[PDB]
C-alpha cells in the first residue's frame, strides 16, 4: 500500500482546476469517475474532452500548465494516484527488459493520454480505495503498472519512465534532499559538477527560471505534507523552505490557483 498516495477530488459542474508551474514530484495519474471533462494543455497548446476511460498520467520533473473543466451537471469526482520512486524502481526489470525498442523513443511528452478498458480502471480504483476491498500482491501490482507504462509509452513512441542520471532528476532530487537550503544556481553547479551551460537547458526546456522553479519544488514538496495531515499552515510554509507566510501563499495561489487552507480541506474532508 506505501507505493502509492492516493486522493479524490470533488468537483461541481462547469468548475474548474486550474495549475500553472505545478511540479511534478512523483509519476501521477488521474481520470475522472463519470461525466466529460475538458483538458486545456497550456505546453502543447492543445485542448480535448476526457470520460470515465481516459487515464491521464504526468511525467515526474515535468512542469505542467493545465486546467480541468467539468462539462457535466452530475457532480465528478477525480482521482490521482501518486506513485512512490520506491516502487518506479521496482518496475525497472520490467520495463528495461525490454530496452532495444526504447532506445528508439523519444522524450518530449509530459502529459500522456490512455483510453483503457473497465478492468484497468478497477485495478487503479482499488488502488485509490487503499485495497480495502482487493488486495493486490506486488507481483501483480508491478506486472500490471510496468505493462500499463510501457502500453503507453509504446503509443507516444516516448519515454514516460526516466532515467536516475537523467540532469532534470539530479537537480530536483538534491533540491528535495535539502528543501530548506538557499538554492542558486552556484549550487546545483557545484553539487552536479556540471556547466551551468549544460543544466541551464533543462530549466529553459521546461519554460522556467531559477525561482519559479525552486517555487515550484517547493509548493509540491508543501502538497505533499499536507497530505500527510499536517494541518498547520504556517509550519508548512517553512517546512517547505519559504521565508514567509505570505510568500508561500501567494506561490501556492499562483500554483494551484486555491488557498493553501482551501486545498488543504479538499484533502481532509
Ligand atoms: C488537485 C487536483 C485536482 C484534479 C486533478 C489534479 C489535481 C492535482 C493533484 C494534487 C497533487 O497531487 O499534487 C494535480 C494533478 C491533477
Amino acid at each position: 500500500k506505501k507505493s502509492f498516495q492516493t486522493n479524490v477530488y470533488r468537483m461541481s459542474k462547469f468548475d474548474t482546476y486550474i495549475f500553472n508551474n505545478l511540479y511534478i514530484n512523483d509519476y501521477k495519474m488521474f481520470w475522472i469517475d463519470s461525466g466529460i471533462a475538458k483538458l486545456i494543455d497550456k505546453n502543447c497548446l492543445v485542448s480535448y474532452e476526457i470520460n470515465s476511460s481516459s487515464i491521464i498520467l504526468l511525467k515526474k520533473n515535468s512542469i505542467q500548465r493545465f486546467s480541468l473543466t467539468s462539462l457535466s451537471d452530475e457532480n465528478i469526482n477525480v482521482s490521482v494516484i501518486t506513485i512512490s520512486d520506491s516502487f518506479i524502481r521496482s518496475l525497472k526489470s520490467y520495463i528495461l527488459g525490454d530496452l532495444m525498442i526504447r532506445n528508439l523513443y523519444s522524450e518530449n511528452k509530459d502529459l500522456l493520454l490512455w483510453n483503457c478498458e473497465h478492468n484497468d480502471i478497477a485495478v487503479l480504483s482499488e488502488v485509490v480505495n487503499g485495497f480495502r476491498e482487493i488486495n493486490y500482491s506486488d507481483e501483480f501490482l508491478k506486472v500490471f503498472f510496468s505493462g500499463f507504462f510501457s502500453k503507453v509509452e509504446k503509443k507516444y513512441n516516448s519515454i514516460f519512465i526516466t532515467d536516475d542520471l537523467d540532469a532534470m532528476e539530479k537537480i530536483s532530487c538534491l533540491v528535495k534532499s535539502d528543501i530548506t537550503r538557499n538554492w542558486r544556481w552556484a549550487d546545483i553547479c557545484g553539487e552536479l559538477r556540471t556547466n551551468r551551460m549544460i543544466l541551464k537547458k533543462e530549466l529553459e526546456s521546461r519554460g522556467v527560471k531559477f525561482r519559479e522553479l525552486i517555487n515550484s519544488i517547493r509548493i509540491s514538496y508543501s502538497i505533499s505534507l499536507m497530505k500527510t495531515g499536517e494541518f498547520k499552515i504556517k509550519q508548512i510554509a517553512y517546512q517547505s523552505g519559504f521565508a514567509s507566510v505570505s510568500y508561500f501563499s501567494t506561490v501556492f495561489k499562483s500554483t494551484m490557483n486555491v488557498a493553501p487552507s482551501e486545498y488543504l480541506f479538499m484533502l481532509t474532508g
